[PDB]
């Protein structure tokens, strides 16, 4: 509806606006310089270059637009400088798009150009950041899992370092055995004057618990070897002509290592697995009563707000529950289980919002003439629903109203160190886990609505363009990274854009048929050119981000490194 | 039609016992030893263990009878016993069924029973196969692709030393760089008093053409290692962060390796898959006319004979263009290009065969209702087809009368020396390319048919029980194996007779739906419990045949390999 239309732009925009002018005027104010500019304050950077005590308001725009890539990288990491890979190229098809806004060609043909070229200039950016890096335990590492039990008469690491020291015999350095979940929660409440009394009972606890960790056979151990190049080999190597036995893999960064789930089984990972994705689709099939909850609602005040508000509520729970049944597969990796959050979602932002929200909507007002003309009128809930993310959701990113004022709150009644004051301000990550599939879904809704309602392009083009300045800032002055994957997130990305691509030539299809078109014959070539472009890019780049090429393993060294600080690196608890 | 189908098991019959009586009395005689015993004479054996001349006339069914797995695989090779497994795989599951004979509970359960075991017992005959190996020069070697051109002032041989010893300086032995059409061409008609001066022409005509060879950028290299492991290893890596850079390989076997297709480059690769593909379903497509053709036809003269011969005829020819298509794809090795060749005609199989015949014979004779009563009429036609097909193709199996006299009318008018005879007997080894085809699709047929026309379970018994005893005895005494692949055909047939298994499934969810089945819905958790069976076994399995696992790599050496044998092995037309 037009009116609540203008309101909802209105509204967000106002808030922009006066979320701006508080950025402005709080972001020279030294004393939030913990919020504003943590990134450098913790990487040791004065909060701003210009040194004149004297910022100018737009300062930030002209930093922000005139940082190249590198100095992103250089600065936050691969991953961040992917990210703004993936935000520039939606914004180069989008801009490109609605200079010619048939069209559906158009379209696909630059979209097929630009993540050819990003494919291949991300596959570029990593090979170049992998052949700069510094030596890293992860470099040096498998991990093995499904071990047998052993004979009687030996214990379960004797019978790993037996395996592996006849596999390999002279790069074979160290087995550790994935061992305690009392332990470390006891640990915890020990490591947290009757306050001493309660941490002497806690320590006590702790050596209870610590006692039953080493009573406890083992199904997982950690591998080192002696040289990146030999466990490059090994994480890509059959052990067992049982399949089933002894399986190896590249050993997560430390950072990332999901402990509690190395020692599940092949096949319980197989049942989890199936268990895990049924309960996905279960929640999927559930989360169609929240959908329609928004759809009907689409009186002013709540035509809106409240359509937006509760979509943003339901959906801002599944980050959560995604990640956690993720871990619960058996994932031995945090980015890997992140990835997999995200393609959960996905699969939320394909069926509950994308065709949820246009089915119900579309459902709710010579049938299928009556729906060709229904379907577009969605896009205004969603042009809605995309203003508000980068005029409000911007807004508050930039701003930092909710973190400031938490922070100020715990400053002055409840933390009583400097410690304390530091933890109460410390940035976090760029949370891919929510991040990514946000602008997935922006991505999904603007490609297929491109040309059903053309206006869409114009705010996708904001969204990305606006997110690109915004996160750029972000980027540089406030978030710190938690792990690095090197751009393995970009074949996720890839093939979730492409996805995107595809659901659109799917839906232009049938939609030129829903408008009785004589040649919508002509997309089943896009939609097979969709398919064999997936298959073309997958087997010209793809295995790039999968391994760590033998050229790159064998990078000369700057030092030998030092075998038993990368075994230490990986040892929880001690 | 009964009197013909009559007529044709009574043809079949009675030509099956007069070729059986030939048999008996032929294979008793001693000048046809080269053609009823070649396996034995070749390997140095008597043609028959009796030593009283006074050979019983079943003594070759109790020879076949007690010969277990083991003697098989000792004379003929592993994939020899693996054609067993497959014949007796199959046998246990039909009788299993005809004893009940909701069967298609007690068909699937059997089945996946047997599967289970089958792909158990084969994964282990494989392993041990590879366990007590001798040394090979495929055990060393790694077929190398896609090598970029050369900088200029270097070879292409320069440029593959340089590439690999970076990668592995002590672990590498030679580089063969795969350049020469020509020269073979003009080399065997030089191998091949005006004779003699056609020799001294096809001599000269050699050197020239070897001249050219000499002057010929290449893309493809087979290099060797000095150890097992390393080949292995080698095999499973990456080597470059540019995936279609040096792409890396498994060496085939020196007798499995297809050199005019080593230089094909990946996307030459990629382009020629697709329009061979493409082809192929053309192939499919117009195939469609010739079954339209047997289908018409099933007065009794006609009836019993040709719609079986005209379906032999036009099938006979599939095998000859199936793997030269493959060839066509860039394919690096025998053995694979006989796999994708049944991979192809199993496509046949099922659309102009299993569909085709059953779809059009339906065609020619309350619509569900008549469909669902016409279906089961078509087993007839196969009853006879595959009756044909184990008394007359196995008489001439067993009988050898082609092949008998063919042998003698050239060692008669043609053959002049003793090579010349000798080369008239040999006996070729079993043709997988067209033997694993033909059981499949008796196999196809045999499963769909099961519970619809459940007589045809009987003659699938008789056929595969058959087939085990004569095929044991030309397994033993005939032929002689020309390549091993040790079992890599095996998850081939796995998951072919899954697919048959699959469809039967589907079949009967459809046709239950045709008998407007209550129930029929049950039968979905048959169709998913098949996938889901699928992608376990695959699991649990499949691996296991890719590979040589590591554990098996790095057994105990006779004595050191000589690595220049191993290099020259792969070396044609020297
Ligand atoms: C009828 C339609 C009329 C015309 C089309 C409509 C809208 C055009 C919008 C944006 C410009 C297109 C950029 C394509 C880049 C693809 C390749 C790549 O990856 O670019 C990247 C990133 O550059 C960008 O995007 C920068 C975006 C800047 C933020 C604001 C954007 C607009 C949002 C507000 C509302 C819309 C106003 C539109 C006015 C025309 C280059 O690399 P870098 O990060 O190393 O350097 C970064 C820059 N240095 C070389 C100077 C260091
Ligand atoms: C209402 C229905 C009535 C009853 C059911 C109907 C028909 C039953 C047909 C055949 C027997 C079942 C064999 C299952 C084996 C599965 C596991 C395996 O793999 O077995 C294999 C292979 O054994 C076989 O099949 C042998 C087949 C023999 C050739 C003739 C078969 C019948 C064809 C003529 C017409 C039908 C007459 C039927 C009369 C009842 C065992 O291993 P091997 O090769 O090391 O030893 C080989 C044998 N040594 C241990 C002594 C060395
Ligand atoms: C009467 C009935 C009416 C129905 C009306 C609604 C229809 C729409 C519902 C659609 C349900 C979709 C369920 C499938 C997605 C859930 C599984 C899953 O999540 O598993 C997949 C892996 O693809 C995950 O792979 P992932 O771990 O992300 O890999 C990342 C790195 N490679
Ligand atoms: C108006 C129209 C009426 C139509 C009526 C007829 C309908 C039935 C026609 C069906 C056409 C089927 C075509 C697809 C098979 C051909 C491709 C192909 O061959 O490629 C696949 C890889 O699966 C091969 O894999 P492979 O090399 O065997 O691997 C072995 C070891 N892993
Ligand atoms: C769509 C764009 C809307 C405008 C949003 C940005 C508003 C920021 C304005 C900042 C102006 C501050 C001027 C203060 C000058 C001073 O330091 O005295
Ligand atoms: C529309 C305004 C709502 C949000 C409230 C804005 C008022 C400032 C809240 C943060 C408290 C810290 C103020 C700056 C302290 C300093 O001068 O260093
Ligand atoms: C219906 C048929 C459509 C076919 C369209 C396929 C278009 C090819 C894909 C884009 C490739 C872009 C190549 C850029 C090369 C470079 O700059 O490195
Ligand atoms: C169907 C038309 C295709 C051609 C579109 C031309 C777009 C302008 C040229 C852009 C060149 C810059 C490439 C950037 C690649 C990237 O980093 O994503
Ligand atoms: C909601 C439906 C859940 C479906 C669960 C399917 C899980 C299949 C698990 C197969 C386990 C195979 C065990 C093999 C053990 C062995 O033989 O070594
Ligand atoms: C209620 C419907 C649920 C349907 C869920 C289907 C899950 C299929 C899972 C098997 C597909 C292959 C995934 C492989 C993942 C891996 O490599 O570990
Ligand atoms: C929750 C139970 C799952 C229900 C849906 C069935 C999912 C079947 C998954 C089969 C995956 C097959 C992938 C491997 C391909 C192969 O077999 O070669
Ligand atoms: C004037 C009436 C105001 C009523 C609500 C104000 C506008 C709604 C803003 C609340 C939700 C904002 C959440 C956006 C950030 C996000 O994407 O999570
Ligand atoms: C009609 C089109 C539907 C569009 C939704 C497609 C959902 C699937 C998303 C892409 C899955 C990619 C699978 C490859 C493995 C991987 O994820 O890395
Ligand atoms: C509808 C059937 C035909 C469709 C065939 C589509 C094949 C296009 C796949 C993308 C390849 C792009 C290669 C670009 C390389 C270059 O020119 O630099
Ligand atoms: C379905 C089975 C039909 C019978 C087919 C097998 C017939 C073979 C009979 C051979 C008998 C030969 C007796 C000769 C005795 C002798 O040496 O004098
Ligand atoms: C129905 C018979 C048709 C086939 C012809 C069978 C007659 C034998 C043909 C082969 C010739 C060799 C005969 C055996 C020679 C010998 O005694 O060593
Ligand atoms: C509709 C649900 C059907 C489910 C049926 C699944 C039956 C399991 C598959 C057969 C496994 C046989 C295990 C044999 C174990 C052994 O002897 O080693
Ligand atoms: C649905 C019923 C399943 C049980 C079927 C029982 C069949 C009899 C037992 C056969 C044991 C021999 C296994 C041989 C495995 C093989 O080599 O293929
Ligand atoms: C009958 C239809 C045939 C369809 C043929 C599709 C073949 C696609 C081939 C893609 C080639 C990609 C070339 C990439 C070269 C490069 O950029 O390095
Ligand atoms: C006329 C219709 C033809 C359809 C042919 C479809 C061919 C698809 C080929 C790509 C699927 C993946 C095969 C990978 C084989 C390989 O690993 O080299
Ligand atoms: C003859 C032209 C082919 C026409 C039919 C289209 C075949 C598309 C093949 C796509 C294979 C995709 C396999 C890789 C999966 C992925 O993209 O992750
Ligand atoms: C009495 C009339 C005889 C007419 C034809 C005789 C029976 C047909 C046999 C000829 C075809 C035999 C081919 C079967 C072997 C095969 O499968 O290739
Ligand atoms: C409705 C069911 C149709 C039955 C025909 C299925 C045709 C596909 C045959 C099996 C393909 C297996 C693909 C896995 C890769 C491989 O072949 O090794
Ligand atoms: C219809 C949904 C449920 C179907 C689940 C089917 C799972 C069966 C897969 C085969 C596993 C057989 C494992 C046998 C191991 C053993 O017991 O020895």
């Amino acid at each position: 509806e037009f009116g609540s239309f203008l309101v909802s732009l209105g509204t967000s925009f106002v808030i922009f606006v006066i979320l701006m002018l508080l950025f402005t005027w709080l972001s020279r104010k030294s004393g939030n310089a913990p919020i504003y500019y943590p990134n450098r304050i913790l990487k040791g950077l004065e909060p701003w270059e210009g040194t004149s005590l004297t910022r100018n308001p737009f300062a930030w725009m002209r930093e922000a637009l005139t940082s190249s890539e590198q100095d992103v990288v250089n600065l936050s990491g691969v991953d961040t400088a992917v990210h703004f890979v993936f935000l520039s190229t939606v914004l180069g098809i989008f801009a490109c798009s609605s200079l010619l806004l048939g069209a559906v060609y158009w379209i696909s043909l630059v979209t097929y150009f630009f993540l050819w070229k990003a494919y291949k200039h991300v596959s570029s950016l990593r090979a170049q950041a992998l052949m700069s890096a510094d030596v890293k335990p992860e470099q040096f590492a498998i991990l093995v899992r499904d071990m047998p039990a052993p004979p009687d008469g030996q214990t379960q690491k004797e019978f790993i370092d037996s395996y592996f020291r006849e596999i390999y015999p002279e790069t074979f350095y160290r087995s550790l055995v994935a061992t305690x979940x009392x332990x470390x929660x006891x640990x915890x409440x020990x490591x947290x004057x009757x306050x001493x009394x309660x941490x002497x009972x806690x320590x006590x606890x702790x050596x209870x618990x610590x006692x039953x960790x080493x009573x406890x056979q083992q199904t997982a151990a950690v591998v080192f070897f002696t040289t990146r190049v030999a466990a490059a080999s090994a994480a890509q190597s059959l052990h067992c002509q049982m399949v089933d036995k002894w399986t190896v893999t590249e050993a997560p960064e430390p950072r990332q290592l999901l402990w509690q789930n190395l020692n599940i089984k092949l096949f319980s990972r197989i049942i989890r697995q199936y268990f895990i994705y049924f309960f996905v689709a279960v929640t999927i099939l559930f989360y169609m009563i929240p959908i329609a909850f928004v759809s009907a609602i689409t009186r002013t005040v709540l035509e809106s707000f409240l359509p937006q508000i509760a979509l943003i509520v339901f959906l801002a729970m599944l980050p959560k529950l995604l990640l956690f049944l993720s871990k619960a597969e058996g994932i031995p990796s945090q980015s890997h289980a992140i990835r997999a959050a995200s393609g959960k979602y996905f699969y939320f932002s394909v069926f509950n919002v994308f065709i949820g929200v246009t089915l119900a909507g579309t459902l709710f007002n010579m049938i299928i003439n009556l729906l060709a003309t229904s379907l577009p009128k969605s896009a205004t809930f969603f042009l809605t629903y995309v203003a508000l993310k980068f005029f409000i959701g911007y807004g508050l990113e930039l701003s930092r109203i909710i973190p400031l004022i938490i922070f100020h709150l715990k400053k002055k009644y409840l933390c009583k160190t400097e410690a304390e004051v530091k933890e109460a301000w410390y940035p976090g990550d760029l949370s891919y886990a929510t991040r990514v599939p946000g602008d997935m879904l922006i991505l999904t809704i603007t490609f297929c609505y491109s040309v059903i309602a053309p206006l869409i392009l114009i705010f996708g083009i904001t969204y990305f363009g606006l997110g690109w300045l915004v996160l750029r800032n972000q980027a540089l002055k406030v978030y710190v990274p938690s792990y690095e994957s090197y751009g393995r997130m970009w074949p996720h990305i890839h093939q979730r854009i492409l996805a995107a691509l595809f659901l659109f030539q799917v839906v232009m299809f049938g939609y030129l048929g829903a408008k009785t078109f004589f040649y919508t014959a002509l997309v089943i070539p896009l939609i097979i050119t969709s398919l064999i472009f997936g298959y073309v890019c997958r087997q010209k780049f793809y295995g790039g981000f999968e391994h760590t090429a033998l050229e790159v393993a064998c990078r000369e060294l700057k030092q030998s490194p030092d075998l038993e600080e990368i075994f230490r690196a990986y040892i929880p608890h001690s």
